């Protein structure tokens, strides 16, 4: 199909503009937030499967997978968690997506460290520390695969997905990294960031590395 | 769109049935043939770009990339070479695809080693040594992305591609490995097979490895 365009709730647009523009030092913290969200989605599908085991069959493996795509300056973070339907992507990432958004911004003004973002329920938006564009590609058992896309402007698009690999079930965050943040494409940097901030994750974290054979 | 189905030329079906069923020992040779085809397609796009440099811009990097997908028992061999349009996939892989096909089978009967397959121009079909199903996904600058699929039966299908990652330009052979050939998903096995049979390749060969972070 065509893309549909949606307006963000005003506090969300304010949160994003602030973060995409910040000179804050500790940007690496975006990866902890995206692994935590990935781990929550995997919790929800595992929890859901307790009474409905067939929900697992669209993707029996439970994992988080990180894929640097250095040639496109993209970093992907995939999970096989519960995924979001079209209406979920629309509601959860932007149109309500509310709640701690304004509390967080107020805490920032008073000097809170950008790293509390997650305790306010809005750590998804920390991706704009290292990316100036994101596509969230998601497949819920309840809906077709969709793409939600934002560039931290006041509106986002949602498009039926006829261009990306089929996710059996779950979500890919595809981060279009800023030119100064290309370090997050490097295998050593990634590992160091995960060991530091994500020690207790119930699910395997996989890193997809491309090496020339010689 | 829907799938279209096409009949193979009769000698091709005869070639495939023989190979999918052979007890021959040296199956590893399929990888040399698929890297050679990949290298030929990259030669043709490089040669073509000599007088039409813009043909490179849909994918400026020239590479061969091998991606084991152990969970699906798939091995992928990708190149960014010239790719095939729908009519090319139909003509080149099956409906004419002729020429050395019958000569090769006659040489086999007389005791030729399955490994001469490439000097008869039909080494593509060597994939059926290790796979009982293949999808060829291809994107020519001249056409949309298409999927050609065969299971060594007498007919194949060609489908407009709305399910796979976008190839900028080139071809993916997606091999659905036989249960006894899963060794070709292993990083050490692959490297050993390339060093042995593909020493002189002008293009980088990349191996995509997935490792758990601990
Ligand atoms: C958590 N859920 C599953 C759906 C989440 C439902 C609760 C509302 C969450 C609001 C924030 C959005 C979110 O966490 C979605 C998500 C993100 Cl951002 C991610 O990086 C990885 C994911 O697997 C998901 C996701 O699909
Ligand atoms: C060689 N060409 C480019 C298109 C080839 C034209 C000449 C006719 C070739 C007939 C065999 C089919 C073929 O080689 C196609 C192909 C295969 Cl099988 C492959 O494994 C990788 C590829 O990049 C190609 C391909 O697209």
């Amino acid at each position: 199909m065509a893309s549909e365009t949606f307006e963000f709730q005003a506090e969300i647009t304010q949160l994003m503009s602030l973060i995409i523009n910040t000179v804050y030092s500790n940007k690496e913290i975006f990866l902890r937030e995206l692994i935590s969200n990935a781990s929550d989605a995997l919790d929800k599908i595992r929890y859901k499967s307790l009474s409905d085991p067939k929900q697992l069959e669209t993707e029996p493996d439970l994992f988080i997978r990180i894929t640097p795509k250095p040639e496109q300056k993209v970093l992907e973070i995939r999970d096989s968690g519960i995924g979001m339907t079209k209406a979920e992507l629309i509601n959860n990432l932007g149109t309500i997506a509310k709640s701690g958004t304004k509390a967080f911004m107020e805490a920032l003004s008073a000097g809170a460290d950008v790293s509390m973002i997650g305790q306010f329920g809005v750590g998804f938006y920390s991706l704009f520390l290292v990316a100036d564009r994101v596509q969230v590609i998601s497949k819920s058992n309840d809906d077709e695969q969709y793409i939600w896309e934002s560039n931290a402007g006041g509106s986002f698009t949602v498009t039926l997905d006829e261009v990306n690999e089929r996710i059996g079930r779950g979500t890919i965050l595809r981060l279009f990294l800023k030119d100064d943040q290309l370090e997050y494409l490097e295998e050593k940097r990634i590992k160091e960031v995960i060991k530091r901030h994500s020690e207790f994750v119930a699910y395997p974290i996989q890193l997809v590395v491309t090496k020339e054979v010689e």
